[PDB]
């Protein structure tokens, strides 16, 4: 590119030794000005028709004289930024000079080449301030101009969308003054555990104004930074991705034998969703999933799509980790030779086959990791749970594989039937082996059985327990331990009602979760009953518990990392990928 | 398959069950004793099959510390899924040890124990 | 007393927290762990001061004979309290030992164990 940009005063002249200041020669000069009648054009566009390949610029403030008024001063500050927006090299920074005009102008474009970017930001001197250009020739012909930088500026390395946004407006005035990154600096330092709880250390090589940025809080018109945010799910449901629409009938489509599929019940919809207006229940919550789930996976080519579905959409969501829940009696069928471990198997193979394909091309690929389900009271006898168990165990015992079976799962339907203080025996071999457990210990689950599941069952994770706040000493055990809390912000508004919910007084606990210091992570449960993925989960926190901060949701997303069950080594690797990605993304957000 | 093969040929044939052995190996890798439980009660879960797993063992180093009172915890649910347990036990060991086994694990069979005459 | 005259004249400052030592006996007046274990649940809940109570060592001789299948139920009374309790299994002891150290007595912290290597 190399542009010039420079404002003209009173000493109009001093355009020519920005021309001549670069050691090779330059391509185009702009010059930005007043209204002022002092400014001399003629001189300049003599000067510069000796170079007809060089593109002149000359651009007046309209309106506007000797900035002597706040009012003026404003002015020419929008007048100036815009300028800047709409004069800038698109993937290069320009060079900049500012030796002519007064304090105020000076200072305005120095602060906006910070604020912007430039190559090259300097000042040329002049020892007896020539006035006609044979005078400043002979000058330089001795040496007398020297050349004064302060060093290269990298700027802000996305900020240019503004220009985008915001088109040309040759029409316009004082009316439609833009404050828009002007309230960003006055909540720089205007509004302990926001000050020190940054994650991925690179975040502090990151620039202040984008720093200050995610001390912001959150709003809803950050979606597009949290889809590109890489994130990571780990209460994921296989049994609830495709329950209606394109998705459920691609999925159909695949089954191996048609004759098989009741291809007409349909899931009741419901006004408003995933939104409810009104509150629901877990039964209807689980009718709504109806249309799918064990009576419609038993086919292998079904079992094999769906899944394939589910990465796709996992990829999609820009997701770099996910553990899925899976429940492999519920699709096992001995009338085909389908036991439980040939579902597995299936499931396993298809995750790891995607996964290397996806590896080979060099492109974002979600690591997928399986969480065996084992329901209680769920289809009948109890060995069910032994099974489930044995299963589990004797998978992860496969040795070499990349999509492993991470740890099981405990779920139930409420309490008392389904309380978590009932199979520690049968666990003990389980948990011995090496396995994980994350006990669903929650929503409307009394403490003691949250206690018996942090304290026998040796549980590394709680799903929901979203009235852990009425626990004080449970409360203390679980940050004292650092005990992941899986909570689903869509299903629980769902079935549970949290304000703004129409006729309710109850709010989102998840904002005192963070500040108390619990490892919370943020999930998605059922995507397709839900009807909402982790992006638009994540978002709805702007307005399910307000004052949620970005630094807020980088420190979710490191918890998430810091609750999985991986290798030492993986959650490195995992760490460091996830650090630069979160520095580029943060870098190229506040473009918009 | 050879069960197959023979039987195709309508010739006499000799059908044959496993038996997964869960060796005392004592000390080392305590956790073997688990996944080898796991590990048959799966493996009977395939169905399909003239040949399948019909029980689990007890063989392996006999010892007053390996009695069957040690093992115990992690037998809770082998009979629960529908499994058998053999055992071997009084070539050198107590005629407790006998006793508990027979009461304890539910050990339909037994191994050897030529001593039953002194414990009437 | 220290670390307030430390703080209050801006100078750098060492914040210390006490941990109970249930010293190990096993010989005679066994009921001593039991009165350790209720000064230290008291101490912690003075409550206000900036030097506090936060955890119980399980110090003494770590050998075979006071391993940590003794006392479990008893240190269900501190855990409910929300209080850390420290282990000490480093010295001439073997990786059951350390292993049900972590998951009855639940271990927050370990002492030494320098033979974890041969125990993957
Ligand atoms: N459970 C079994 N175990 C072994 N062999 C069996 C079994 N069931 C059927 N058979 C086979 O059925 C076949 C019936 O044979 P059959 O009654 O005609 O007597 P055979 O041919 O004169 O003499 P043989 O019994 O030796 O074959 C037998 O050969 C036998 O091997
Ligand atoms: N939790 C703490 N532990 C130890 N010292 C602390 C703690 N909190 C505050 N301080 C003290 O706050 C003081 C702040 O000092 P300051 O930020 O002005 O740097 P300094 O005086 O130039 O050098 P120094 O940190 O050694 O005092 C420190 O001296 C530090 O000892
Ligand atoms: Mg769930």
């Amino acid at each position: 590119s190399r542009v010039l940009l420079c404002s003209a005063g009173h000493s109009s002249m001093v355009v020519p030794e920005a021309f001549h200041a670069v050691p090779e020669g330059f391509e185009e000069v702009h010059v930005f000005t007043t209204d002022s009648e002092k400014f001399n054009p003629v001189v300049l566009n003599d000067f510069f028709h000796s170079l007809p390949n060089v593109r002149f610029s000359i651009t007046k403030c309209h309106g506007l004289a000797d900035i002597l008024n706040e009012r003026d001063f404003e002015f020419y500050q929008e007048m100036l930024w815009q300028w800047y927006l709409t004069k800038m090299p698109d993937n290069e920074l320009p060079y900049v000079c500012l030796s002519g005009g007064i304090k105020s102008m000076s200072a305005s474009l120095q602060k906006a080449a910070t604020l912007f970017g430039a190559q090259s930001v300097f000042h040329v001197l002049a020892d007896n301030n020539p006035r006609n250009i044979e005078e400043m020739f002979d000058a330089l012909q001795k040496g007398q101009i020297h050349f004064i930088e302060m060093g290269y500026e990298p700027g802000w390395a996305a900020l240019r969308r503004l220009k985008k946004i915001l088109p040309i407006n040759e029409g316009c005035s004082r009316d439609n003054f833009k404050p828009l990154i002007s309230k960003s600096i006055e909540e720089i330092l205007s509004n302990t555990g926001k000050s020190n709880q940054l994650p991925f250390p690179s975040l502090a090589i990151l620039p202040p104004i984008a720093q200050q940025w995610l001390q912001l809080p959150l709003s809803a018109n950050d979606g597009a930074w949290i889809q590109n945010l890489p994130k990571v799910d780990l209460h994921c449901h296989l049994g609830g991705f495709a329950t209606s629409g394109s998705l459920l009938d691609q999925v159909r489509g695949a089954a191996s034998e048609p004759d098989l599929i009741d291809r007409t019940f349909s899931p009741q919809e419901i006004a408003g969703w995933p939104r409810s207006h009104k509150s629901i229940s877990l039964d209807k919550y689980m009718e709504l999933g109806n249309a799918n789930g064990s009576k419609l996976l038993k086919d292998k080519g079904c079992l094999i799509r769906q899944v394939e579905l589910l990465y796709q959409s996992l990829v999609n969501d820009n997701v770099a980790y996910a553990e899925i829940r899976c429940s492999p009696n519920n699709y096992a069928d001995k009338n085909k030779n389908r036991s439980a471990w040939v579902v597995l198997q299936d499931i396993n193979d298809t995750f790891t086959r995607l996964i290397t394909e996806a590896k080979q091309k060099n492109q974002f690929y979600c690591h997928v990791n399986l969480l065996v389900i084992a329901s209680r009271k769920f289809s009948g006898d109890l060995s069910d749970i032994s099974k489930h168990l044995a299963l589990a165990i004797t998978a992860m015992q496969q040795g070499e594989g990349v999509c492993r079976i991470v740890g099981v799962d405990l779920a139930g339907f409420e309490n008392k039937e389904t309380r978590a203080s009932y199979y520690e025996h049968d666990f003990k071999a389980v948990h011995r082996c090496g396995l994980a457990v994350t006990a669903h210990a929650g929503e409307n689950d009394d403490p003691e059985g949250i206690w018996q599941a942090v304290y026998s069952l040796h549980a590394r994770r709680l799903g929901h327990a979203l009235n852990l706040l009425e626990a004080p000493d449970l409360m203390r055990t679980v940050i004292e331990r650092k005990i992941g809390v899986e909570m689903c912000p869509y299903a629980n508004y769902q079935i549970k009602g949290f304000a703004p919910m129409p006729n309710f007084s109850a709010l989102y606990p998840l904002k005192k979760y963070l500040e108390a210091g619990i490892l919370v992570s943020v999930n998605t449960d059922n995507i397709g009953i839900s009807g909402a993925n982790l992006s638009e989960n994540l978002l709805i926190l702007a307005d399910l518990c307000p004052g949620i901060s970005r630094m807020d949701v980088l420190t979710i997303i490191r918890n998430s990392i810091e609750t999985a069950f991986i290798s030492h080594d993986f959650r490195m690797e995992l760490l460091k990928f996830f650090d630069r990605k979160i520095y580029d993304v943060c870098l190229i957000s506040i473009k918009n």
